């Protein structure tokens, strides 16, 4: 499936199941190919589990323009807005966590059922004059110069801090296969110009307009998004929010938790 | 080239040539390209070779319903009609084996002018009641469980007993990427619903209605689908069928054994 | 992005930034992903890129028919229709530097502003009776026949010569799965007919149509291409063409001398003028 976004980018997404719908926000480097034992697991369960690949990713069309938040986020509504889906449970990888939220705190949440951010870096990522404690932005400028170098040999670096396999986390040959030819897809532009958006973006306003049930979880082996000054700080910031600090995961938890998520999403769904 | 089916679902496929149409149906985990070098070995010879991905495979949709042999044999209708073909040789490998003969089951035999069926499912892959000596379904229980785990590791590790790498055939780590490649394309859904399909999908009625040349080509080494209880029975359940046996040959004998079949192929045409 | 072809063969394409449009036509089992780097330092500085998959490569159709010089240059007539382009610049590379040649040749220069060619098959690659210094055809058969038996390991095998990796060229891991991943998204039927094409396709009488500003860069090293007989040739043969020859540069040059090229290409679009 594909819509076309205001612009005229065009979006590629799945849409599978039916009953109440789900809508996932892949992270970095990945694209829908991220949730797809997620998605199976709860649309097989009665849910409609809705997945779009990010401008500049997947299969979605590369543009040269709006590879910000404010765009993703819009991306976003139109996406809700083309599908004409009602209490929605929006959940965001890393990222994504950005877009889910930028969208409430941009059209409301007048559709919107709960929030489930995973790893996400909301509040913030990058360290900024009152906010000392986030990642100083001298590391993510060390990024942008590998990646305009040689953005192939970086995303297949990127394995092992991410899947904290340096940390003695297993993961098969065919996931860093997939990892990497998934990554491979996606446009060095938009590659580039989003650590620009994750890294300098503040969600903090976004934190007090999400007026929704909120899931929070995040691995405190997390070698890419910390979650002292991510996770820890989103769930003391939306009102009544719910964390869950999964022991020893790392950022890539999608794949090294999977039976774990899938449970804690259904869980989550099902709640009172 | 791709065109829209009945659901919405899109449908990508490659029309190569000119003259008599030869239609491909595509394995399990693979894509249209799996045909290439038959398609091109037919196509520069004067025949025109047609292939498509299958849905929730290669570059089509990846719709959550309709994973059933009776839309895949809708889809190839579809393909069909869209295209005008008359005189239409399919030929189909594996669970691909399964949706010719469905179309051929479902819509009659006006178009075709004839069938090969490759190390192909029919008329019966898993066990039933009435077929005990059938592949018993936790086997394929057991693929599922994989599957769900982890798809991506499950394509690479079927590379050995597809292609016979464990008995011994020489396959290149180039044809094994490109079989990762394409089968990463894949719905994940789609995946563990074609293995419901071939594994509990009855063609012996199917058998009954086949009204066209038939060729059936399998090894006996085949790890994957089991030439006595499929390709021998096949040969003997479809009405004047020609049965070809490649010695020692695997599943995957398209790329081991591709002179050969493209030889095959081109002599069957010309009957 | 994409068009529809003539014959109804659909064409993927990038437009991104804005400024004077810079065309950039890929080379043999590549597709518009190998100018990332290059698009993107030109179009954070100024100018308009685009960059096409050919017919039969990365995310366009595979047709059957049309995988020739002709085609290839009617292709690239009908994206500067379609996006309604004036003083382009295009840049061909490898084979891709016969269509931006060819598109010259059969549809003259009103659109036109500068030409570049990397490392490119210009003016004649293959062998003829009138030139015996071409790259005899027996190669390019052998190439085929490996092709049409197995082309997965021989792109996989091509990588070596392709980038100098076996001559102490540094190529990254990534870049050698990504130049396999690309290429196998292309037709075996694109692949093999561009052999025929770049192999035996004549293009000196193009050279003389050439009227435009041209540089000509090639490495001295390159396995693939040979400089002897091509890109020093194509210099000598366009009327006031420019030439940088890349130390110990291999064919693929794109890659090992990115920065080098991405000076050199926005040098050239910011040339003044000459007295005629
Ligand atoms: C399989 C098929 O029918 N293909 C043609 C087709 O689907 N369309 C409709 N289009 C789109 O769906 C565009 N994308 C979205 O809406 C997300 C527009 N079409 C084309 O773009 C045709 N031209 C090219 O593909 C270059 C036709
Ligand atoms: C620069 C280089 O040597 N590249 C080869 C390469 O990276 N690959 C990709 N593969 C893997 O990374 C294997 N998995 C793991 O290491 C976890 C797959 N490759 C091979 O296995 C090479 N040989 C064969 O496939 C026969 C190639």
């Amino acid at each position: 499936s594909c819509f076309v976004a205001k612009d005229g980018t065009q979006i590629y997404f799945k849409d599978w199941g039916s009953g109440k719908p789900v809508l996932f926000s892949h992270g970095w480097l990945l694209d829908a190919d991220m949730w797809e034992y997620q998605m199976e697991y709860l649309s097989s369960r009665g849910y409609r589990t809705i997945a779009f690949d990010r401008r500049g990713f997947g299969r979605s069309d590369q543009p040269w323009t709006g590879n910000d938040y404010d765009t993703f986020a819009d991306d976003i509504a139109q996406l809700i807005e083309h599908l004409d889906l009602k209490e929605v449970t929006l959940v965001g990888f890393s990222m994504g966590g950005g877009d889910v939220a930028r969208y409430i705190a941009r059209h409301g949440s007048a559709r919107v059922a709960g929030l489930v951010l995973l790893g996400a870096v909301t509040p913030l990522f990058g360290q900024k004059p009152d906010y000392p404690q986030g990642v100083p932005l001298d590391v993510f400028a060390r990024f942008k110069t590998e990646l305009l170098k040689d953005r192939a040999q970086f995303i297949s670096d990127f394995n092992a801090p991410f899947y904290g396999i340096n940390k003695g986390q297993v993961v098969s040959c065919g996931v860093q296969t997939q990892t990497l030819q998934i990554a491979l897809l996606a446009s060095l532009k938009a590659t580039v110009d989003c650590v620009t958006a994750f890294a300098e973006t503040d969600f903090r306003p976004d934190m007090a307009k999400i007026d929704v049930p909120t899931l929070v979880i995040h691995g405190d082996g997390d070698q890419i998004v910390p979650f002292e000054t991510t996770g820890k700080v989103a769930a003391e910031l939306i009102k009544g929010a719910e964390l869950k600090v999964y022991k020893d995961a790392p950022h890539g938890f999608a794949v090294t938790h999977a039976q774990q998520l899938n449970e804690d999403l259904l869980a989550f769904l099902k709640r009172g």
